[PDB]
């Protein structure tokens, strides 16, 4: 049917795991200044990113699938797993933020 | 295992967009009427389901996996994504129930 | 790309579902005693889980892909599905607890 539709300028919505984790990934390496040598390293795979930081040591952060969907692996707080609530990343486990979460662990790591 | 269970009038849940989705449908077409000509079409392909309404274009409305699942795309609100809390059908981006926003947006086409 | 990850005891997270299933499935046949002949069976399958229970008849408990995640089909209370809220397992009609629920209709079975 309609072609009331695709005669606009069309496009794909956009994962919204992935679009967090852009504005992650320049907030991130966009820091990774402020970093007195001790935040290393940002990368950004493909829909998988790690932070070197030797103060802890490596965090993951992966998009996944449901059963709920952007996993964290940090090397101090341990594994989280996320989903959207009022569009913000929260814990399946507790309903914390992981904006919080990485915010303070590493803020940690200038401060120490 | 268990044949107490499968000499029982077994069936298969359903989706629970799929439900919305016709209440929807029925409810849309049977108001295609207090239409005054300015609601023309209502279509359900195949869990795709389209609103021409020229007043501000045409909608879309999909079923989608999750990440998060019933996809919005108004030509006047722009695009948006719902999932169950309470049973309701609500906006991923800040909790809006869906029913609200179609419920306004259409009622406006009248109204205008 | 990094080492410092991979020379860790690293290991797969392990689906939630499939941890609550577990304490559950134990949780269950260790009640299969105070079971007064009442509740014969439990039997954990392949993430799908069955409760013999002639009192109310047979409950079936399954994994699923979302739209949303545990299935359960009470055989008294009958269909419901459940995801994480604060790391609990909760109602998607309504947001109860699959444990609450299991919690009495099986209470119930012995009560009755």
């Amino acid at each position: 049917v309609p072609q009331e539709v695709l005669n606009l300028p069309l496009e794909k919505a956009h994962e919204e795991a992935d679009d967090y984790l852009d504005h992650l990934l320049d907030s991130l390496e966009e820091l990774s200044e402020a970093h007195p040598d001790c935040i290393p390293d940002v990368e950004l795979s493909h829909g998988v990113m790690t932070l070197e930081i030797p103060a802890f040591g490596t965090y993951v952060i992966n998009k996944q699938p449901p059963n709920k969907q952007i996993w964290l692996a940090s090397p101090l707080s341990g594994p989280n797993r996320f989903d959207l609530l009022n569009g913000e990343w929260v814990s399946l486990r507790n309903g914390t933020k992981l904006t919080d979460i990485l915010t303070e662990e590493v803020e940690k790591a200038i401060s120490k």
